[PDB]
């Protein structure tokens, strides 16, 4: 399995609604916990591991035997909250690179769990913090999307070493160039 790293354009791609709920999904959401676990994650889009549905696996405690394996399939943030907050944030696919993002502290969540059915849930502090994060993923956003201008300045280059791993990996220009 692999994880994506920007600028693969899989991060951006449009990411399709799951219709049917069988054996397959089943053995994606496991293999999708186990790149988290692995990883040391609280939550994982499909996406970043290569494929392009909406489709999320999260676990509030981010470690094994703690806190509950939620699946959420077709997801929506259906509230926000006003209070902000900021916090460094990482992402898997941009390897060793961390800034501040503002995000709102708190959310509402619908989607449906793995043989369909529709749950809502809300999340606050850093469950909600990375359950952002994975969502934006979903709709083909990447963190330094939401960075000021300021500490974008300071990713600057970092996001332009991974533009040339890009282009020297795949020989294609790099679809997307912080520069813009
Ligand atoms: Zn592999
Ligand atoms: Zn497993
Ligand atoms: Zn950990
Ligand atoms: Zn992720
Ligand atoms: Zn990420
Ligand atoms: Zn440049």
């Amino acid at each position: 399995m692999e994880i994506v790293e920007y600028p693969d354009p899989i991060l951006r791609a449009k990411n399709k609604r799951i219709d049917i709920f069988d054996e397959n999904l089943k053995n994606l959401v496991d293999a999708m916990f186990d790149v988290m676990y692995k990883t040391d994650g609280i939550g994982l889009s499909a996406p970043q591991v290569g494929l392009n549905v909406q489709l999320m696996v999260f676990n509030p405690a981010g470690e094994p035997g703690e806190g509950k394996e939620i699946v959420l399939v077709n997801p929506k943030i259906k509230k926000y909250s006003d209070k902000l907050v900021p916090f460094d944030e990482g992402c898997l696919s941009f390897p060793g690179i961390y800034a501040e993002v503002v995000r709102p502290q708190s959310v509402k969540i619908d989607a449906r769990d793995i043989t369909g059915e529709r749950f809502s849930i809300s999340l606050s502090r850093l469950p909600a913090r990375i359950f952002q994060h994975e969502y934006d993923h979903l709709e083909g956003v990447l963190f330094f999307d939401r960075m000021t201008d300021q500490v974008l300045d300071s990713i600057r280059e970092e996001l332009e070493a991974l533009e040339k791993k890009y282009e020297e990996k795949t020989g294609l220009p790099s679809p997307e160039r912080v520069e813009a």
